[PDB]
């Protein structure tokens, strides 16, 4: 099966960390795809110039809602209001995570906590909350993973730690959900270097492996999660 | 080369979750090597009945603290307490686990939150304390993970991403330090299913894997640990 644009068309879909980077970069290819977003992230400012444009670009309801996925009550909560914003869920893009920086590790729990609790347990708060929602559409999960998930790097270690826990996680439930009767997918995407503008700050003369756009990159996801693909590689020709 | 039971002689070894199973069964090892060793988990009782016979074993040194690595804080003054008791640190072996079963996930994010500051932050705060009395010997530390900490399966979901965390940190920490100055080694264990009490009730009759002995477990993992092995894999004989 070929990707078609249209297979977005009209569609709910869910997108966290949009407030700018690879997440609206989604949020437009969304639009531009004619879908239904809500989109979330802490920027009520930004986050408000996101939707806006989104209209423009197309999108068929265009909604967002603020708050911090540090609080697992707001993801709770947020699933919900975006439900019924949309009146249903069809794609759960689950992006966001904490702000981290190149660093040696030397005995910052409280990044290694924090990182835990953004990048990985609120994915499972937000999962359980859409679940329900997802099944009466028979959806998607999408989960957008590290290449640091996949393997160990120095001076990234705390959030090494929470992009494996998704793998674990997200991994083992679409195992469960094959015996179950759970026809929701779970899209992991393993990304290399992309060149969104926190991403290059952080790494600035660390080390270079020619970052890849954040546009094309952006759409390879949405392509995958509307495929059903159990997990997506973008520029694996970077490796 | 080798593993001799030597190379443990007069070593000061720390053992969490170690008043039972493959836990315990590293402690009577560690006595039988004679080694100084301090054991802790929460039962009082069963844990002073391990000190008990691992001074029977030979152990040099023997002793136990008691408490749950649920509470942050008592995992930090557990490794201060335990060098005093030993005078410094050798090896740290992080064994402990909440207690898991096979479940399918519904919506217990209370076991996924339980599962991630037991079976994964105690063991950075405990980590972090020893670093210093670990640099200062040069070291090593033992993390004990499982097969689910590298293949997703069903059921133990919420442990599995807790054993995978624990690869991710560890493995990029070593590699850390690598590149520092730090000679304390990182020894990742990746053990299948293990004849302890509890894993052969928590598996009875639904799991069919050839369970594989803990005496010989928890040695193989203290030969791991102390050859500075990056990883030790227990019984891949019984999986392919
Ligand atoms: N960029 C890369 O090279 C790369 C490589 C591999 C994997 N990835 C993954 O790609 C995803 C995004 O990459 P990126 O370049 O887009 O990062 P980014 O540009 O910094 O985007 C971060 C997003 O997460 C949100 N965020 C941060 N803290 C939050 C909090 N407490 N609560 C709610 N939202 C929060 C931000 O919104 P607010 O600031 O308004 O809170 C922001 O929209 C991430 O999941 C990353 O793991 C990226
Ligand atoms: N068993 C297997 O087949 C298998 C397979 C792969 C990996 N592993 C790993 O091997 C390690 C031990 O395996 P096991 O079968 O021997 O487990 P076990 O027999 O049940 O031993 C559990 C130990 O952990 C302690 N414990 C439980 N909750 C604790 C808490 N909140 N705080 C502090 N200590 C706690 C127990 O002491 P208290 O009850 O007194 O608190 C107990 O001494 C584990 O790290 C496991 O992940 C095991
Ligand atoms: C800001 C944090 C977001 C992020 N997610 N993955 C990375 C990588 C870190 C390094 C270098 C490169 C490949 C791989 C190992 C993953 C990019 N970053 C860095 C940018
Ligand atoms: C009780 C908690 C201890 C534990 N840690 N990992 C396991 C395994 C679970 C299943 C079967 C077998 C191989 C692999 C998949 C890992 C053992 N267990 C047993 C269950």
């Amino acid at each position: 099966e070929e990707f078609r644009p249209e297979m977005l068309q009209g569609k709910k879909v869910i997108v966290t960390g949009a407030s700018k980077g690879i997440g609206r970069e989604m949020a437009y290819h969304l639009a531009k795809m004619g879908a239904h977003v809500v989109v979330t992230a802490r920027s009520k400012e930004t986050l408000q110039k996101v939707v806006s444009h989104c209209l423009e670009l197309g999108a068929a309801s265009a909604h967002y809602i603020a708050g911090t996925m540090e609080d697992m009550t707001f993801a709770e909560q947020f699933v919900a209001q975006a439900g019924k914003l949309m009146g249903g869920l069809d794609m759960l893009i689950l992006n966001h995570i904490t702000n981290t920086s190149l660093n040696l590790f030397h005995d910052d729990i409280h990044h290694v906590r924090k990182s835990m609790e953004v990048n990985f347990l609120s994915y499972v708060v937000l999962t359980v909350a859409a679940l329900p929602m997802l099944k009466q559409s028979n959806g998607s999960i999408v989960v957008v993973s590290s290449l640091a998930g996949k393997v160990a790097y120095p001076m990234v270690a705390a959030y090494s730690a929470s992009k494996f826990a998704l793998d674990g996680f997200f991994s083992s439930i679409r195992k469960e959900y094959s015996v179950s009767r759970v026809n929701v997918s779970i899209t992991l995407c393993v990304l290399g270097l992309i060149d969104t503008e926190t991403a290059m700050k952080a790494v600035s003369g660390i080390v270079h492996m020619q970052a890849a756009p954040k546009e094309e990159c952006a759409l390879e996801i949405i392509k995958g999660g509307a495929l059903r693909q159990e997990e997506v590689y973008y520029d694996s020709s970077l490796w």
